[PDB]
């Protein structure tokens, strides 16, 4: 039953309604843990042979959006596999994003397939300094490496008070195109209103970013640790920041149930659900400032 509550919940916030929400844990944490989380039941996968692929047993992608690797490699039965699903975006537009857990030694190689499969524009990192080369490892190089016969080049660093922006080249026989990857390291240890403008300004730069690529925007990578989390919340900010901009209100609780369709387990936590009202609240008032 948990499919038809996911396809029917709703909850549509006009701006008063957004500013009291975001600082309301009563109403935040009722409605929030009614909805279900919508994991993967483990019989959909052989968990012992996929140890190496996954960080965490419990967290699967949904088979339906499930990102496969085509790209062939017959040595390898696992070449195919990678913990990522396609997720849609505003209006339930089809591959807007991609959610995937942080590549992990043994991935590393599986993530910049899927980049250069996907022909990814814009990769969004969520993370902390101190979680480096265990939340997430460093998968670009320092300047250049060859993953798959794909060159990659870092070309640029651009340091930001809350994000660093790398401008990565990406090449393969004939073949050259361009990367913005955009390292958030603001993610809050507490989730409270002063920390919610770092999260919304990435989320701003990310789609003025996406603008500039015209119509037809290739998938935009978004990983944390598991790839749920942080990740479920930098999307549902995304697309609910075209909806107010657009619609003028915010379906917060309906956008979190269209992520959970997409994979399972999108914003793990109340904290991080209201974090979300925060800085959708945040953006309202940023939005009434200029009108
Ligand atoms: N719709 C896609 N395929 N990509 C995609 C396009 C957009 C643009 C933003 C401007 N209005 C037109 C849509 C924004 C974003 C994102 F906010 F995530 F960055 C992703």
């Amino acid at each position: 039953s948990a499919h038809e509550y996911l396809l029917s919940a709703s909850r549509v916030l006009r701006a008063e309604e957004l500013h009291e929400k975001a600082l309301d844990p009563f109403l935040l944490q009722a409605e929030f843990f009614e909805i279900p989380m919508n994991f993967v039941d483990p019989k959909e996968y052989d968990i012992p042979g996929l140890v190496r692929k996954n960080r965490y047993k419990t967290i699967l992608p949904n088979p339906h959006s499930r990102v496969r690797l085509t790209s062939p490699d017959p040595e390898d039965p696992l070449s195919s596999y990678i913990n990522a699903n396609y997720i849609r975006g505003y209006s339930g537009e089809e591959k807007v994003y991609i959610a995937t857990q942080g590549p992990i030694v043994s991935t590393v190689a599986d993530f910049w397939r899927m980049v250069w499969q996907e022909r990814t524009p814009i990769i969004v990192m969520i993370t902390n300094i101190e979680e480096m080369n265990e939340k997430c490892t460093e998968y670009w190089p320092e300047e250049q490496v060859v993953h798959d016969g794909v060159e990659i080049t870092v070309q640029k660093v651009i340091h930001t008070e809350d994000y660093r922006l790398r401008l990565i080249s990406l090449r393969r026989g004939t073949e050259e195109r361009t990367l913005k990857h955009y390292w958030f390291t603001s993610w809050p240890d507490q989730k409270t209103p002063d920390r919610a403008p770092p999260l919304l300004h990435l989320v701003r730069e990310v789609e003025e970013a996406a603008q500039q690529e015209g119509p037809h925007c290739s998938p935009i990578i978004v990983h944390c640790s598991a790839g749920i989390g942080r990740t479920g919340c930098f999307i549902a900010t995304s697309i609910c920041c075209q909806q107010l901009r657009r619609e003028g209100v915010v379906d917060i609780l309906k956008t979190t149930c269209q992520l959970r369709q997409d994979r399972g387990g999108m914003i793990q936590t109340c904290e991080q659900y209201q974090f979300v009202h925060h800085a959708m609240s945040l953006y309202e008032k940023q939005l009434s400032h200029q009108s």
